[PDB]
DNA sequence: CCGGTGCCGAGGCCGCTCAATTGGTCGTAGACAGCTCTAGCACCGCTTAAACGCACGTACGCGCTGTCCCCCGCGTTTTAACCGCCAAGGGGATTACTCCCTAGTCTCCAGGCACGTGTCAGATATATACATCCTGTGCATGTACTCGGGATATTGAT
């Protein structure tokens, strides 16, 4: 829905293997427009 | 006054929902099998020569074998400082994160010393005659163990 509704907003998903998620967290640690994460995460 | 009963609060059950673990498959590349001489070379076959290893007596000590006496071990007692357990304060080693940096890869370069061969000569095995230094034996004596009695600590209980 974000990748199609508007070609402006940038998503930075946060759900997956500890490695990928840690890398994503390190990234912004600014294009972090929107973030997608689960309740448990 | 006490007691039945609704309301609320808590404990018990069950179940996913999700995040972390571990054996299975793909794949490619440097290194275990495996000739191929070769190569000269150790290993084998075939001889003798000398000596050490082996066996038989036989002399001759150093281990087993029998008898008295106390000194050390056994066994008891009480009691006390130590072992073991418990508990609390707090410091520091642990765990996780970001940032820096030098290990690791490989590439290129090149001159120093491992490494082999060739030459030759003097240090070392070896045999024989010479001889004297070390070794078994015998024996005097004195440094050291032992017994006894008087100093100086050296601990424990008021």
């Amino acid at each position: 829905e974000f990748t199609r509704f508007v070609p402006k907003f940038k998503v930075l998903p946060y759900w997956g293997n500890p490695h990928d998620r840690k890398v994503i967290r390190r990234f912004w640690s600014a294009p972090f427009h929107v973030v997608i994460t689960s309740y448990q995460l």
